[PDB]
């Protein structure tokens, strides 16, 4: 047993799929795009898609 904890916040859940949920808070609101290539993020999936092309 134990206790599935946010860590980060360390001091909230719902649940344990309150939790699962919750993790993905920290990632942020997806307004960016990571590149498959290289890694490097850029403010939106067209921005990198300009940057994947002429890599
Ligand atoms: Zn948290
Ligand atoms: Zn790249």
């Amino acid at each position: 047993m134990g206790s599935h904890k946010c860590n980060v916040c360390s001091r909230t859940f719902f649940s344990e799929n309150g939790l699962r949920e919750h993790l993905q808070t920290h990632r942020g609101p997806a307004k960016h795009y990571m590149c498959p290539i290289c890694g490097e993020r850029f403010p939106s999936l067209l921005t990198l898609t300009e940057h994947k092309v002429t890599h």
